[PDB]
């Protein structure tokens, strides 16, 4: 009826599953994380008319290099996560995410999302890091890392407490908001 | 989840591509061969940890020469082949091929891999070499190249009778394990 397709991707455990049902049922998965790779839909009303907006989860694990490019097909915007509390996920935003992203969609935008803020709080999570890299990743560090990937732009969120969230997704859709005409349209292909 | 790259390099002709087929399928291509632009990825379980061993072929011709060099990043060690009974080959080595590595690369290993060895006795080919070549390629002769050009060592093989093929890559196996003091990654 007037789509947008986004298509959220990360490292593992990055809570990618958790912030789409979180988002679209406004309840955290407080008990059970769904095993499943769903699409998920929500009727936004942009404007004056009504968008569907496909909010498309991946499943982030090496095994599916190969497969998971498969969904990226006329994707309008994506969304890099990375755990604000596992540096880990931050690098491979660098090292992997934005790359495959960029190979086979390149002229579609993204966003860089940082996830889990809640727990840059949670002490034992901080006492855990200590190896060294006991630092979570800081909003500071992670926009330079927006401007040079060439990120639409660095939101954050928590599944958990629902902060920003909403926020990660109004960002997503003004930012996918294709052009009319043009034959410039972003829609991966 | 923790690879090794190896990438081949070689005169036109050398049997690399079979060389590479022959060693993944187990077969040599009896009535098939591409010029190859793609990937091989055996699981290969050094220690306790499976290893994923990137198998990368190249076009060695010359109108490839400024481009071929684009695969060359992220390898951990090379293999530049030569045909025993085609001293072209041989002298390539030297001339173009260690030179091209090194410069590119300058501190990823390579190792010197004699190819075709089963071709050492094919009288037509020891016969059609009568023109100034009684001799293919010796080991000992390009062990001697070996030493000179610093290659971690000179391993033969045939990809038709598979006789050593599976050495040549342990051998490459072993010649690119990274300890984590200084990567010799090609970047
Ligand atoms: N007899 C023999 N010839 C070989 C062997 N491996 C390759 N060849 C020969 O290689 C020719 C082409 O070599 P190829 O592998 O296509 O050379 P490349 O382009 O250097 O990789 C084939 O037509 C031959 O059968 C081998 O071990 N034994
Ligand atoms: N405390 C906290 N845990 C989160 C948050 N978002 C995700 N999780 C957790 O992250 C882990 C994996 O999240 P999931 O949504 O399953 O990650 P995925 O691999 O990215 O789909 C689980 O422990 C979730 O309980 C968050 O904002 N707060
Ligand atoms: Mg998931
Ligand atoms: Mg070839």
């Amino acid at each position: 009826m007037q789509t947008i397709k986004c298509v959220v991707v990360g490292d593992g455990a990055v809570g990618k599953t958790c912030l789409l049902i979180s988002y679209t049922t406004n309840k955290f998965p407080s008990e059970y994380v769904p095993t499943v790779f769903d699409n998920y839909a929500v009727t936004v009303m942009i404007g004056g008319e009504p968008y569907t907006l496909g909010l498309f989860d991946t499943a982030g694990q090496e095994d599916y290099d190969r497969l998971r490019p498969l969904s990226y097909p006329q994707t309008d915007v994506f969304l890099v996560c990375f755990s604000v509390v596992s540096p880990s996920s931050f690098e491979n935003v660098k090292e992997k995410w934005v790359p495959e992203i960029t190979h086979h969609c390149p002229k579609t935008p993204f966003l860089l999302v940082g996830t889990q803020i809640d727990l840059r709080d949670d002490p034992s999570t901080i006492e855990k890091l200590a190896k060294n890299k006991q630092k979570p990743i800081t909003p500071e560090t992670a926009e330079k890392l927006a401007r040079d990937l060439k990120a639409v732009k660095y939101v954050e969120c928590s599944a958990l407490t629902q902060k920003g969230l909403k926020n990660v997704f109004d960002e997503a859709i003004l930012a996918a908001l294709e052009p009319p005409e043009p034959k410039k349209s972003r829609r991966c292909v």
